[PDB]
């Protein structure tokens, strides 16, 4: 409690400045110790469920084998805006592996909405994290409308804090199978599109695994990571913004000055 104290002016400046609302949780695992500013309230996940897809997928792998290289063949009209990866295999296909890796490492939304069809769509999405323990997540539209961030809309949301504590269980806890644990954990820290989030805010020497979330509209970004530091127990935190006009731009700076008062506030140098 006292450490959400320290920071909570900090965190009211940087959100004024920014124009919006930040929210933030983050988790000394070593300790126990946490950070939070507006954790429990609801934030557009945007490209961010993607990290929480390929989990489920890797779930839904622990029983059937052939699932991961199993080969997912698609048209031209399988491929929606932001899918780098997805087009350069629309002749080939790839598998629900590279399909996944895609979707967390590019934000591949055709990668995305194929495997959202393999799970069951957003319901099933949904039903995976419900199955962690998380009563917090919700997903409910594909891409790209899931994008959509409406202020007040609580559809395609999650809080700060259930997304910490859902990363945790799959990355470092036993929501999935050792084998299933660390390939999460690679993808993840094969991340491309997050080295001015919180990657910016870590030393150069921390392992990082993260994904990143950008809806395009209402100052809407985000991303959520596990970090290393050097001979040290990880810490866990997620970074979510918003802001009030649908024209308004959202920062990757104040994301990665977020990510630093929690980690100050956290007592990590
Ligand atoms: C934030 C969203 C959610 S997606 C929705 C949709 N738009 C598209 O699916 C789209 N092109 O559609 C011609 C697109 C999305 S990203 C890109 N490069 N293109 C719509 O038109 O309703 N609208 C918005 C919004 O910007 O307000
Ligand atoms: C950094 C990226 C790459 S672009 C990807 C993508 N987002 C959009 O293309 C987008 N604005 O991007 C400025 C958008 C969607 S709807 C709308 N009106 N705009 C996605 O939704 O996956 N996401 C992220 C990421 O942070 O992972």
């Amino acid at each position: 409690h006292m450490l959400t104290n320290l920071v909570a002016e900090p965190f009211a400046k940087l959100e004024q400045d920014f124009g919006g609302s930040i929210g933030v949780y983050a988790m000394d695992t070593g300790s126990g110790a946490t950070v939070s500013y507006r954790a429990e309230e609801r934030f557009p996940l945007c490209s961010s469920f993607k990290g929480f897809l390929a989990a489920a997928v890797l779930a839904r792998s622990q029983q059937q084998a052939g699932l991961l290289d199993t080969p997912i063949r698609y048209g031209k009209n399988a491929l929606v805006p932001w899918s780098p990866i997805s087009e350069k295999y629309l002749t080939t296909g790839m598998t629900v592996a590279e399909l996944s890796a895609a979707a967390v490492q590019y934000s591949d939304n055709a990668a995305a909405n194929l495997l959202l069809k393999e799970l069951g769509g957003p319901a099933g999405l949904t039903a995976f994290m419900r199955s962690i323990g998380d009563t917090t997540f919700r997903l409910d539209r594909w891409e790209l409308e899931l994008n959509s961030a409406i202020p007040g809309d609580a559809r395609d949301t999650s809080s700060p804090r259930a997304v910490t504590e859902s990363l945790q269980k799959l990355t470092l806890g036993s929501a999935l199978a050792a084998p299933q644990r660390q390939q999460f954990v690679d993808w993840l820290k094969g991340n491309t599109t997050g080295n001015h989030r919180i990657r910016a805010a870590v030393p150069a020497d921390w392992a990082v695994g993260d994904k990143t979330g950008t809806c395009g509209v209402y100052g809407t970004a985000n991303d959520y990571a596990v970090v290393w530091p050097t001979g040290r127990a990880p810490i866990v935190l997620a970074v979510y913004t918003r802001a009030p006009n649908k024209d308004d731009k959202h920062s990757e700076a104040v994301i990665a000055a977020a990510a630093r008062l929690a980690l100050e506030g956290l007592g990590v140098n």
